[PDB]
């Protein structure tokens, strides 16, 4: 499953594993970005138990997107070992979401 979590408490469970991980953020204020809910709700649960899903909150959390190259805007990352190596930026569809994890989280 995934959440809403914190950038002290995402380390602690991502950064400290070797699972592939996955970050979306978004803020309230913004309608692609609140509109993410019932996205992140289904592809969270198309991956569970081999895969790592989160929502990090951008204006609860402005350091975070900020160290990943991020201003505050509806956009993904994908990675493993708390290290990245890709991103995508815009909103996508849970279909499109899942079609390119399939491959690039899966294995």
């Amino acid at each position: 499953m995934a959440a809403q979590i914190t950038d002290a408490t995402f380390e602690a469970s991502v950064l400290k594993s070797a699972i592939p991980v996955l970050i979306d953020f978004w803020a309230p204020w913004c309608g692609p970005c609140r509109a993410m809910g019932p996205v992140i709700d289904e592809l969270a649960a198309e991956y569970e138990g081999k895969v790592l899903i989160v929502k990090m909150n951008v204006d609860d959390n402005p350091a975070t997107p900020s160290k990943y190259g991020i201003r505050a805007i509806p956009t993904l990352i994908l990675f493993k070992n708390g290290e990245v190596v890709e991103q995508v930026t815009g909103a996508v569809s849970k279909s499109s979401i899942k079609d390119m994890i399939a491959q690039k989280a899966l294995g």
